[PDB]
């Protein structure tokens, strides 16, 4: 009920549905710009020199403690590349730890796709493992530097609140972002938030896969991600179910495809016709799991208003992948989710500020038997 961890409280912004930052400090004197949460990435990058979307960059050579590594790097994500050069400086969050480290620093000088105009982002903050980081895992990873240079716990906790704020707890949990009880799932391998799904409902309804299809490859969370992404057998059976689940009215099929928009007069988007999506992800004990439970408007996302209009347009943010299940923003919204590195598990609660109406609610339930969850995990 009460927080030693107020001041982290309320630490993100966003402009609106492209993507959630926090203010990282750094440098000698202090340079501040916003850095977007990722945790399906490992490396802290910023824009280091103009850019048409950028409103300020990196100036290293304003920074008496910035040191170069003399070592290029190159980093391509499904969406957006980047190049920069490789170097080190001190590092602090205003609204974060109260501490400093020395972390490695990506100053991107060249980018393709990566940087969003009106994001208000000027950098990202790659939380993952090194496993994946560029050019290698010799690279430490922020969070890393921040465990092994501080006492701050091997945690922290992400509330994003969508339609733009959130909070990220660094060191701890906060009980004023949550209700219920949090309920956790083993991070399987540390590289990326590997996590493993292992039954898939809509509306109540098993999309009955093999539960090996849903982590095909395999499934991650990742705050810097959209959508709720998922293998192309599981989209193409969760839309079928979905279309069927909302037959109140008929969409085009571009609209499944996020190639068509569907717009509605102001606050008359029908909620009710579209049906609640379950991830059933496994436990912390043997033939034990639980459930997240998604509302349409999680998963059905506003596209920047026309100009404060009386019309509320709205895009589908369940997608495709060809690299496993992703775990975006979609997922995300609707709860707390606590990256609890220390104990290698993940955990999900109902978020104290996720989109819901008066009918239905996100949800986490638990525990659930579920027979043979390891084999869903793809080797
Ligand atoms: C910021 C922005 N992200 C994207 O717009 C986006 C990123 C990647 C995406 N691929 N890989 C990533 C990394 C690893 N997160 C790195 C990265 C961060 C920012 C931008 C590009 C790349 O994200 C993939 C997609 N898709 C293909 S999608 C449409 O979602 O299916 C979209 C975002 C994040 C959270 C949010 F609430 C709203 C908007």
């Amino acid at each position: 009920r009460r927080g030693s961890f107020v001041e982290m409280v309320d630490n993100l912004r966003g402009k609106s549905g492209q993507g959630y930052y926090v203010e990282m400090t750094v440098g000698s004197p202090p340079q501040t710009l916003n850095i977007l949460v990722d945790t399906g990435s490992s490396n802290f990058a910023v824009g280091a020199a103009p850019h048409p979307f950028l409103h300020r960059y990196y100036q290293r050579q304003l920074s008496s403690t910035y040191r170069d590594l003399r070592k290029g790097v190159y980093v391509p994500y499904t969406q957006g590349a980047w190049a920069g050069e490789l170097g080190t400086d001190l590092v602090s969050i205003p609204h974060g730890p109260n501490v400093t480290v020395r972390a490695n620093i990506a100053a991107i000088t060249e980018s393709d796709k990566f940087f969003i105009n009106g994001s208000n982002w000027e950098g990202i903050l790659g939380l993952a493992y090194a496993e994946i980081a560029r050019p290698d895992d010799s690279l430490e990873p922020f969070f890393d530097s921040l465990v092994k240079q501080t006492h701050v716990p091997n945690l922290f906790s992400l509330q994003l609140c969508g339609a733009v704020g959130g909070s990220m707890i660094i060191g701890g949990i906060d009980h004023s972002l949550y209700t219920g009880s949090l309920w956790y799932t083993p991070i399987r391998r540390e590289w990326y938030y590997e996590v493993i799904i292992v039954r898939v409902e809509i509306n109540g309804q098993d999309l009955k896969m093999d539960c090996k299809e849903y982590n095909y490859d395999k499934s991650i969370v990742d705050s810097g991600t959209t959508n709720l992404r998922l293998p192309k057998k599981v989209f193409e059976a969760a839309v079928k179910s979905i279309k069927a689940a909302s037959s109140t009215e008929k969409f085009p099929d571009g609209f499944w495809l996020g190639e068509q928009l569907v717009c509605w007069q102001a606050g008359t988007t029908p909620w009710n016709i579209f049906p609640v999506i379950s991830l059933y992800l496994m436990g912390e004990v043997t033939n034990q799991s639980f459930r997240i439970t998604i509302l349409p408007q999680q998963y059905l996302r506003p596209v920047e208003d026309v100009a404060t209009s009386q019309d509320d347009c709205y895009k589908f943010a369940i997608s495709q992948s060809s690299t496993g299940t992703v775990m975006g923003a979609v997922i995300m919204e609707g709860f707390y989710v606590v990256f609890d590195r220390a104990r290698k598990r993940i955990g999900f609660a109902v978020s104290a500020c996720h989109v819901h109406d008066e009918f239905r609610t996100a949800a986490v339930e638990g525990p659930f038997v579920t027979l043979d969850m390891e084999d869903c995990g793809y080797n």
